[PDB]
């Protein structure tokens, strides 16, 4: 995942980011100081870009044509994926952030079905 | 570019990047002295992780559903310009730098057709 | 504008972070939400941030001794530059962000002016 | 793991990176080409410190005093991992990358316990 | 303190980040602008983090076994370090600066002992 | 030094990169191994850009119009500090490194006496 490369991948990375991101937003919800609201905010849109290079990552350098055409949804999944991260950045709701794991975990399904080959 | 929207977009930020990509490259063509080509990697390394991060940004946040639609090849462009650079860090060769850029050139076209639509 | 040197600079890549600089401040004054408002001031600082780190690599690397000597404004130009974007960061104001794409747009004319040259 | 606090965390952050550091060095003694050889050095020194990063912050956040009373032998675990990520760094030899890995199933192991206490 | 090693440390790095955390915390005791607070909460959060770093790699890199065996209680000195910068990033109170800031000449003290013997 | 302003610099930043950098060369004279020699020109170029990095906020930042009206010098011992560091990145002479420190101390001593004036 360093583009040596080292053939060293894992969809957790952007998981366990985007775990933060839904978890932040929770924590949000329970306390509306306006000071814990604001590093909230910052450190939520740190972890969900942090979440989308990893899955910007997969994309460009572990996934290549073969994946895509035997996962002709691919390219969609991932690209929903990076866009539903950009808009957990952009909202309190942990809904938000709830989506960007759901598709992530599709993510993770297809890149381990693929180590299988 | 910056994901709050800002509606700033520039494929030149990515060209840049590729063309000191190039440069490096050809420069070092021209010293063979050891610690030159040390520097020159790491530099190039990094120079080339910022045009794929550019590239990536344009991917991810600027194209919407509707321009994957209309440019089919579109998804393929972008992961085969990113993959050109990473191509390019594991080359000294200047014609491996020119192959990033002329993909870049495509997804440039591509940009400002969609900024006039 | 890597420190290779690899030859290859442009004002532009100072000018799309200001550019994005007044771009969010404009957003700011259409959108009172309090998150917005605190997205909005967290990107701007970095988008400034990176700004300023632009020009002091033209002020840095690319211009040289003999372009001071020719341009005896030059320092000062682009030290005001840089400040200017330290007040776009501590303003809403989109005319800060509009002092500092003045600014800019100076130091472009000089450096494509050494260019030709 | 990103200071909110958010609640997150998992050692399987550090284990990815290490894993990747013990993978660049394995790879290396199959290349001995000079660009391979300073790239794979450029990277292995940027993942080692990413896994360096995250088992401080697991030590600095998430492990709390009651732990480190429970567990008199964690201070030094973790700060063995992390010199032996040094010793990494600094090494061709996949020992020294599975020395890391060690200490860090140790850790695991131990995160685990507590997170279930 | 760059890890190659160079022989080069002094707590002096972390000790003027951690001034500009508790600097910062009195001067949102001064001014309750909504966008200043937000700008100072922002930067409170990178210089502590930077702090942290720091303190980090004195602890990781610095001190060695010898030392921690000397000193008996030097994890946990440098561990409650740490953990008070995370407060002062979670509070405005000047109070909470200044506790990081004697915890950290608590540290510079046995740097030097330690650099002397 | 973050921009804040937070009110608080130090010269000592950039010296104690700068002073990496010169042990860095030093040591790089005393083992002409490969890998070593890799990871000092890595790790130099780091600190040497950190360096770089200190004493650009320090002219962009902390020094003010009067400050360089009173010492108009200050601009050109600055852009010759930078240029020297970039010189020390491209160098395994610790002259090069040392000339860097040189100009540093006559920024430092410009520096106190602005403070104390
Ligand atoms: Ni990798
Ligand atoms: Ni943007
Ligand atoms: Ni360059
Ligand atoms: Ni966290
Ligand atoms: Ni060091
Ligand atoms: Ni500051």
């Amino acid at each position: 995942h360093c583009d040596l490369p080292c053939g060293v991948y894992d969809p957790a990375q952007a998981r366990i980011e985007a775990e933060s991101v839904k978890a932040i937003q929770e924590k949000m919800a329970a306390n509306d100081d306006l000071h814990f609201q604001i590093r909230a905010t910052v450190i939520k849109e740190q972890r969900a870009e942090l979440a989308k290079h990893h899955l910007d990552v997969l994309w460009s350098d572990y996934f290549k044509p073969p994946h895509f055409e035997s996962y002709p949804e691919l390219h969609t999944l991932v690209n929903e994926a990076v866009k539903a991260l950009s808009a957990a950045k952009a909202s309190t709701d942990p809904a938000t952030g709830q989506k960007a794991l759901d598709y992530i975990a599709q993510i993770d399904k297809i890149f381990w079905e693929t180590k299988k080959a």
